[PDB]
């Protein structure tokens, strides 16, 4: 898969900044693209580390390697006054500052997002990739019925012979998403993403709310080590809090693989759907 390089001439920047992801800053920018004017996303890598632009690249050349409806496309890269990751808009935003500004929707949509989302998370699992930082801040929505999974700047594409990436630094981790084995061992599979999609979950039935708010990330550790997890949010349907605390498995062996997910997700939606 080569590397698209795409011409900054045709390319315009807005000040505003839409937020900030691993690697870069993004922006909303415009792709002149023959006589179409294209609305997109532009990561910018400032970099106040010479490592940080092969972290960037990587992630470009992960997103060209995949290919699910519930994936962000990468449009290509800029070399210009910075390095830059042109990825397709998604005119919506991350689901937890979309659900915290919009308190209105129903458990049924939320219910049919996660389902999506387990839907590109059993496409990376098949295609022997790990996410690494799912989250609800990267999950972002093209219309209200619409998500796709974004930022893979932490992402890894295991071999075919194994199962896990074992992480040799330990740099600024998202410690409230990640499962005990990551925390302990630093051993990351699909599994670990199963553990930080129940956190998702839990984020999307508390429109947004921050998980373990106020803890520290020993305190955490110590919760999960005990059996305790976050609490079932107000409203949220028994079936989807019974899915989250699966995703929450302690043992890796025993938690389940996106496969499982996907199905429960799915009769669900099916049962929500045919019940009214
Ligand atoms: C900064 C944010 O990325 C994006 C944010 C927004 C966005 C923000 N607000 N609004 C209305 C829209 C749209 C996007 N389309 S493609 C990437 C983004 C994080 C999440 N993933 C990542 O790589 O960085």
């Amino acid at each position: 898969p080569k590397e698209v390089y795409l011409d900054r001439k045709l390319l315009t920047l807005e000040d505003k900044e839409l937020g900030s992801g691993n690697f870069g800053t993004v922006k909303k920018g415009y792709y002149q693209m023959k006589k179409v004017v294209k609305t997109v996303a532009v990561k910018i890598l400032k970099n106040e580390d010479p490592a940080l632009k092969d972290e960037l690249l990587a992630e470009a050349n992960v997103m060209q390697q995949l290919d699910n409806p519930y994936i962000v496309r990468m449009i290509g890269i800029c070399e210009a006054e910075s390095w830059m990751l042109v990825m397709e808009m998604a005119e919506l935003g991350p689901l937890n500052k979309y659900l915290q500004q919009n308190r209105h929707v129903t458990d049924k949509n939320i219910i049919e997002l996660v389902h999506q989302v387990s839907m590109g998370m059993k496409y990376l699992e098949e295609s022997n990739f790990v996410h690494r930082d799912l989250a609800a801040r990267n999950v972002l929505l093209v219309t209200q019925h619409y998500a796709k999974i974004s930022d893979f700047g932490l992402s890894k594409a295991l071999r075919a012979d194994e199962n896990y990436y074992k992480a040799q630094t330990h740099g600024k981790w998202p410690v409230k998403w990640y499962a005990p084995e990551c925390i302990n061992y630093y051993k990351f599979s699909s599994k670990s993403d199963v553990w930080s999609f129940g956190v998702l979950m839990w984020e999307a039935f508390s429109y947004g709310q921050k998980p373990y708010r106020g803890m520290k990330g020993s305190e955490v550790t110590a919760m999960l080590e005990k059996g305790e997890r976050m609490g079932c949010p107000a409203g949220c349907p028994r079936e989807m809090y019974d899915l989250m605390n699966l995703c929450w498995t302690y043992d890796v062996e025993n938690r389940p693989g996106f496969a499982a997910v996907e199905l429960r997700l799915r009769n669900y939606y099916y049962d929500v759907v045919n019940e009214g």
